[PDB]
């Protein structure tokens, strides 16, 4: 759904067609301009940060795996007379449809009553899924993944690839895998029984040599060395697969280009008019296509357990009854081939389409995890209360899409309600504590992660305990379309807070909201402060995370209810500029305003810079030639937003009906 | 009727096509949310099940035997010539009609005076009930029956499936059946006397080769090894059976798929026009697919002696009579075709209506059992009153459509009044002790049931007495819209408990009913309660059984004088998500409220889920309007053109609509 | 067929039944590949003009063209100026400006794609051998690429990118009979004509 | 801005060009291109005392197109405003002040 995905983009950027990606790694941000403003009881002060490069970091390694589950039938490309008056497939139409186009009429008993049966599982949706990432695989399979290399690293600590990802070796994308080609039969017309569990798919004219070792690939079973995304394995979809070819298929010639394989899907989809289950297809790939890089060590623990890939089962019986699928074919929505008509114009527009599904549901997943188990609105029941259809299970694309309307506050809305894909609440639905596995780098780390071992030596491999999960990434492409308390993601804002009296050297913070208000001013400022956790006995850093430069309050990595000690004396300088003091004099106020946004991404350390002319718009207006607006809002698909109504507590987060 | 068997089925069930049969035991259900609460002088303890799963069990399993009985003939199929006014052949009309046809001049005379004798037989119901078994067995034919296996287990005594089916070998439903095949021989036009006692039908065109194959099974002796529902005992329908095909027919195949069965029924019920003796069969079948798996282990008692199944003769003299049947039937019922036209579209449907028929009968023979011989509508005479009809004998299908006109409170109508299928009330009209054997798992089993032994080894087979039937299955599907005080299955309830601090926790019961609501709502509470009879000295647990979790007077198996000692120290927490009776003082309060309602069913101790597309509720207009519709587009293949439009860039082109 | 005619006239064309019976033109269009067809060369010069598979190419061998888009096999004559578009610019009267300073040796560079086209051909109704050369790829078109017809189409170039032709117009020939000389032009040039009756 | 196909943009226009490189020269970036015609390349920092582009400094007089060398942006002189990928339609708008 390009529609969708696009309006998540924000105003001000509009990407350029081709981007040359040559690395497993890609930073994306903005250069913004701060104008702070600084007032307490000794005096005034003002300065202007000139140039704030703010950024999350997104890779191609991500452990999934593919599970064959049986899902709706798309009803979309059958002919318009076979339904009746009201969206309902009538089994007496399908008699006389197939009974008018033929003069052979002893057949049409036998047909009925096979058609009735296949004509409810129909899904080519998993079929297109494999077409579309043998086509990234081919162009850019030059992405190299080293077993030994750096995941995060923050200084304290790190992670390398071969924790988390064992039974791994090095290997390019295009070397990771050795596909195996399943048998592409000819359908002769005559055979009067449709052998049973072997799909038949049309086509135009002549099954090209190129076109056939696709389809024998895409079918066949995906066994990848290194973990690559859009590798990920995936169970056998057919043995066989018969194509209605009025001309002959010739012989699989075993080499094809990425280009070949667009040939092969604009064929594939034009024949047997299956648009809806390509735009399905699409939104399953933009979830897995890329993963996020934790912004701190703890947020690791999302990509342990590997998530399951809901790929739905292979059937299709266009081949043989070719008398179903007319010049009149029956569509729900008018803009129901956007989806294709963009990505044939624009293939490499799906990597920042990704980027913002992606985003929107781990920041979102920041806030329900840290949701009390004990109101209407929580982590167990919060898709349930959202759907207004009616799916086979709250599973996959329903969990993300809902997570995207709570994000952007809209109401999102599907055709069918399809039940396919990544799964990603997985961790968060479990009542156990996340066995993070580390490598020590500095001798104080006990001190600042929860260790098991409290005493370690440089280059010994121990384990961290996180409990509740951290957020993943930080609003970038989504900041300020909402903003909530818990990110603070504001253009303008005035902070206010009252500086505790500093006995020795040490000011005592007891309130939470206070605690987090003084470390954010001191950050834009830029001073780094430590200051040391009263009941664990652990030291925290505004400093945690470099890319994005604020402070949440996560990163105390405490859940519950504490009193902090600030050392004032020891406030470090790392940048300042004309606003920074060092010491605060009672009631502190800070006001910053953010203008001249401007888009930029780092690739190995250099910039990245985008290739190809401007995308012009294509997009379809809700009428063709269509008079009345036959609503049919009983089978669509609708996601209703939820607002976050903030509480005293601030540790807790809470969602009502708007 | 597929009418009457859909409005059953409760409202927040949402029904899709196809369901994924892969064993012998299904537990069909709901989730529901439960707020427990218990009040005291002391205070007030609340306690919240979220997800509650209330199931009855239901098999694949259930001896039964097939005896060919003398029914009604169903006359709707006929021209509406030959009938006079009040709607009975008149014959004179009949000798007219055959006149002025294209039959054979030398064979009027002596097929008219046979007439009288061969136009009234007319029911090939039981020819439809056996290639609708046909069906079932080809579909679901991987479940599995093993010999060694648990029928029932409550922990304290276990029945075998050894112990009620014994010369049972263990086999699939595909391997239990080895059917011969009957000869289907052709018609001769030109026979000089029609032969009686040899059933004639009518076929469109040619007989298929898989066709031979299937009526020749259909008409054939079913001996079973495994004691499927499906695969019963049947006799011997016919020996030999003509078919008026001018087109010869081919010889048998061998080999024949599900859709083959299905293609075979669709063209018999449309040459022969007999689509009444179709809805007789469908709701034959819909009693006896499925049987219950016994709530209690002494609720075994019904399934201990074969019932019999009532099938009509099969008669059909058609083939000798072609010009009486044509495209103007006699029908009493304007939406006679409304049961077939059901089952072609959603084959699978059958098994949630047979579900509703079997739990509607067997709930309201629990409620029926416990009245008095010496009453007006009593355990003999409570058919006769009901049926305002003219059957040949109250047995069959109209016993179970009464027992679910009490249970519903509606008025049930059929066009004819048939007297086929099973009948259940078998047992309970013998009104005598049935042993059923049960294997024991503990020594202290015969102070709970009334065995025939007092001390038992573990491993004994022993023998229960069973004098009054208790209740098979309880009320969920049927779940408070005909509420009684009984079963006690409202939404809201709430019992008063009167103890003074002088009593040490022991309290007696001298009521009944308020005795059987505090069992219960201490079992949703999660409580093993143990009470003791005074005058007799036996004991009750309200721990009797693992699927609906709630307590029934029946459970006690005594009919006496009512003093139950129930001490309150001897409480033991069993189920998790339970509220604690530490130690009460004064009067206690105990309430319960169930809000909201979800559809969930369970297979092999996984959750089993409903694929496909959405059931509708197929009405007579919604096809007859794409009649009156006709498709009234003339069929002109009319072209309209587009006229090209030039812009900036020239080198690609761009077509406009107008 | 009878869809396509329907867009050329821009009518509705109506049939009693819908019969799919006939010839299928759409075959090479909708595979959407490269096609090999193959040529035996007459001159040596050859694969500057065409998109041959060999850079030298000796008299007499057979060669390979790689066509990637197909040019129109036919130009409109009996639908001529009935349903007129850009592309064929089949008009009865058209004109063109090409302008040119002084201070240019005659050396003139086509920014714009479409007056190329109509300049070119008009060029050779005229009877003058014009020869142009692309700047960014450094390939060669000719006006003379047909014999029947005697129009220049955009789709001679044998290659979609960006529009930079330099034509020299001190290399101009005259080829044809009944035509009108550009002996040495100064300023801006203004080409036209007119045609009045048909037989 | 032209569509940059491999790191080259081509401008067959005369006026845009000589806006293209008059921006990227007061945001400081010396930009080399080459002319197709006669095969020279041009530069927009060919006077250093005068920081402006005249269109005199192709040092053709005719017409011709130039081929924009986009990967070479050598970055000479950097004020905050200056930037090396441009994207779109380019605005440009300063003001002068304070002469002395």
């Amino acid at each position: 759904m390009s529609s969708l995905l696009n309006s998540l983009l924000p105003e001000y950027f509009k990407p350029k067609t081709n981007l040359n990606i040559n690395s497993s790694r890609v930073q994306y941000g903005f250069n913004a301009r701060i104008d702070m403003q600084y007032e307490d009881d000794s005096g005034t002060r003002k300065g202007s940060r000139p140039n704030a490069f703010m950024s999350n970091t997104v890779a191609f390694i991500g452990n999934y795996e593919g599970i064959i589950v049986d899902d709706i039938p798309i009803l979309d490309g059958l002919r318009a007379d076979i339904f009746d008056t009201h969206g309902d497939l009538d089994m007496g139409l399908v008699e006389d449809a197939l009974s008018k186009s033929t003069m052979i009429r002893r057949n049409v008993p036998t047909y009925t009553a096979y058609a009735s049966e296949l004509l409810y599982k129909r899904n080519l949706t998993s079929l297109f899924y494999n077409m579309l990432r043998l086509y990234y695989i081919k162009k850019w399979g030059s992405i190299k993944y080293e077993k030994d290399a750096i995941f995060y690293d923050n200084g304290h600590a790190c992670l390398l690839n071969r924790q988390l990802f064992p039974k791994s070796r090095d290997a390019s994308l295009e070397s990771s895998l050795s596909l195996p080609e399943a048998e592409i039969a000819m359908l002769d017309p005559g055979l009067e029984f449709p052998e049973e569990d072997v799909p038949a798919i049309l086509w135009h004219g002549r099954v090209s040599s190129r076109a056939t070792c696709i389809l024998g690939q895409a079918c066949s079973e995906f066994a990848p060395l290194a973990p690559f995304s859009i590798a990920h394995y995936s169970p056998q979809l057919t043995r066989k697969l018969f194509v209605n070819a009025p001309a002959g298929i010739e012989p699989s010639s075993g080499r094809y280009t990425h280009e070949d394989v667009k040939d092969a899907i604009t064929i594939l989809v034009s024949a047997n008019q299956a648009y809806t289950d390509f735009e399905a297809a699409y939104l399953m790939l933009a979830q897995t296509l890329v993963s996020p890089v934790p912004r701190t060590a703890e947020a690791s623990a999302w990509f342990i357990n590997a998530g399951m890939v809901n790929m739905p089962t292979l059937s299709c019986a266009n081949g043989y009854y070719p008398a179903l699928t007319n010049v009149n074919p029956y569509h729900r929505l008018d803009t129901w081939k956007d989806t294709l008509n963009h990505w044939v114009a624009y293939p490499d527009m799906l990597f920042y389409h990704s980027v913002a599904m992606i985003e929107s549901c781990y920041v979102e997943l920041g806030n329900v995890a840290r949701v009390s188990d004990s109101d209407a609105i929580n982590k167990y029941t919060f898709t349930e209360l959202s759907v207004q259809g009616r799916p086979v299970m709250n599973r996959g694309i329903i969990v993300d899409l809902t997570l995207v309307a709570m994000r952007t506050g809209r109401e999102i809305s599907l055709p069918y309600p399809v039940s396919c894909g990544l799964t990603r609440t997985d961790a968060l639905l479990q009542g156990t504590e996340i066995h993070v596995p580390v490598v020590v780098k500095d001798i104080d780390m006990p001190q600042y992660y929860n260790a098991i071992d409290k005493d370690v030596i440089e280059g010994q491999e121990t384990v961290i305990k996180v409990k509740q999960l951290p957020p993943a990434m930080y609003p970038i492409y989504t900041y300020g379309i909402n903003t909530t308390e818990f990110y603070s993601d504001h253009f303008e804002d005035q902070v206010q807070v009252e500086m505790a009296p500093i006995d020795n050297g040490k000011a005592v913070f007891n309130d939470a909201r206070k605690f987090s208000k003084f470390m954010s001013i001191m950050r834009m400022m830029g001073n780094d402060v430590t200051a040391t956790d009263l009941v664990t006995g652990r030291k925290v850093s505004n400093w945690a995370d470099n890319s994005s430069g604020r402070f949440l309050y996560t990163d105390v990595k405490y859940e519950g209810q504490t009193a902090f000690l600030v050392d004032m004396d020891t406030v470090k300088a790392r940048d300042h500029c004309w606003v920074s003091i060092v010491d605060p004099n009672g009631t502190m106020n800070l006001s910053y305003k953010m203008t001249n946004f401007r888009a930029a991404m780092f690739s190995r350390n250099k910039p990245l810079y985008m290739t190809g002319g401007s995308v012009r718009t294509i997009a379809t207006g809700n009428y063709r030639d269509a008079a009345e607006r036959l609503r049919a809002m009983d089978e669509t698909l609708r996601l209703k937003p939820f607002k976050i109504t903030e509480k005293l507590d601030f540790r807790v987060a809470a969602y009502a009906i708007p």
